[PDB]
């Protein structure tokens, strides 16, 4: 039964766009429909965040914070100075000013969104010592996000999140293939990559880096430029955070708040080979991933990275092992869901037989009741109690 009225906020990964983008084709729903609408139609107030898909989780967290409460994005003086990008970014009206007044939210996150949501919680709750220290030392102002003390988040749910990174980054042609994945997703939405559309269509939101698709430029061409840009070559990137070492570094500081409930969903769409311990893409997996990424994921080992047989099972984009919660370079705790949802630890909800894109409806799969999945989830989140008392 319903113990909380908090709104839900959807958060995309290394691929994603706002509701008005991509000619209305939604990331949360894809060919299946409008997940946000379904949830709202069903009594679950839901909103959608849209942040830089290729940007660092930090940047995304800063973007999210402003998008939620409103204002100009502030990445932090220290950070900015460190990485060489703008301190201030775009301005938002603010989706939920109730947060400033004392409300809370449930964040449902997909892919790299998981990492972002985690970071956002940590920043809200703890701030950034490094940003505070930098402020006092250089006499610059400080965003509230870096102070600590915010209690905006009741829960964080992650679906197909590379909490320990993904070996996808280790392919020799990764750079080219990653961008081909963006093209695939455009394809899914009925958008071509070799057309210089005048309308924006997919805004990567690279204001901080001063990058934007130029008049007369196709996504194919733009992507060529992005590959040689700081959003691809610097450590302040999704690319870095997606990596095993990257995710490790992130886990080192991004911890679970004892005040927040976390839920994790894993995804897999592979089968185990006969004579080899390798995993292969199942029938139905999205074409792109099946041909281009899944073989690699299902067969790549690396002792120095600790990539062993456990990491081979995948959803075509991310290793299933890296999905139940941060384990590499982490103090976070993960507990198998047994019926009761626990606060301050990762409630591992299991593994579902759906691929990376099928789970958000961007790739079809008729045997996966996507509406039911998200509706059940909503019901769960709504059932969370603000507080607990010990009992037998
Ligand atoms: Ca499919
Ligand atoms: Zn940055």
């Amino acid at each position: 039964s319903r113990a909380n009225d908090a709104p839900i906020v959807l958060l995309h990964g290394f691929t994603g766009w706002g509701r008005e983008e991509m000619f209305g084709f939604k990331y949360w729903g894809g060919v299946r429909g409008d997940i946000e609408q379904w949830l709202n139609d069903n009594g679950y107030r839901t909103y959608t965040l849209a942040v830089g898909p290729l940007s660092s989780n930090w940047d995304r967290a800063c973007e999210a914070y402003a998008q939620l409460v409103g204002g100009t994005v502030d990445y932090g003086a220290a950070h900015a100075a460190k990485h060489g990008h703008a301190r201030f970014g775009r301005t938002y009206p603010g989706l939920l000013p109730e947060l400033k007044r004392g409300g809370r939210i449930h964040i449902i996150a997909h892919s790299q969104g998981g990492q972002t949501a985690r970071m956002l919680v940590s920043l809200l709750e703890n701030g950034s010592q490094e940003e505070r220290e930098y402020a006092k030392a250089h006499n610059v102002s400080l965003s509230p996000l870096f102070e600590g003390g915010h209690h905006f988040v009741l829960s964080v749910t992650t679906i197909a999140t590379p909490h320990d990174g993904t070996t996808l980054v280790n392919m020799v042609d990764f750079t080219d293939r990653f961008f081909d994945l963006q093209k695939a997703v455009l394809k899914a939405a009925a958008v071509a990559s070799n057309v210089p559309y005048t309308s924006q269509v997919y805004d990567f939101k690279l204001d901080q880096w001063g990058l934007r698709r130029q008049p007369g430029e196709s996504f194919d061409q733009y992507f060529e430029r992005l590959k040689r840009s700081p959003v691809w070559t610097s450590t302040d990137t999704a690319r870095y955070d997606l990596s095993v070492p990257g995710a490790c570094k992130l886990n080192q500081w991004v911890k679970a708040s004892p005040n927040t409930y976390y839920l994790s969903f894993a995804t897999e769409r592979t089968y185990r080979g006969a004579l080899t311990g390798n995993y292969y893409p199942e029938l139905g997996m999205n074409a792109f991933s099946a041909v281009v990424c899944a073989p690699f994921l299902g067969s790549y080992r690396n002792a120095t990275l600790g990539i062993d047989d456990r990491w081979l099972e995948n959803d075509g984009i991310v290793n299933a092992f890296s999905m139940n919660g941060p384990k590499r370079c982490s103090t976070d705790r993960i507990v198998p869901y047994d019926g009761t949802i626990k606060k301050g630890v990762w409630n591992d909800m299991g593994t579902y037989n759906v691929d990376h894109l099928e789970v958000i409806g961007v790739d079809p799969n008729p045997l996966f009741d996507i509406r039911a999945f998200y509706l059940r989830l909503a019901e769960q989140l709504a059932s969370l109690q603000p507080h607990h008392h010990h009992h037998h």
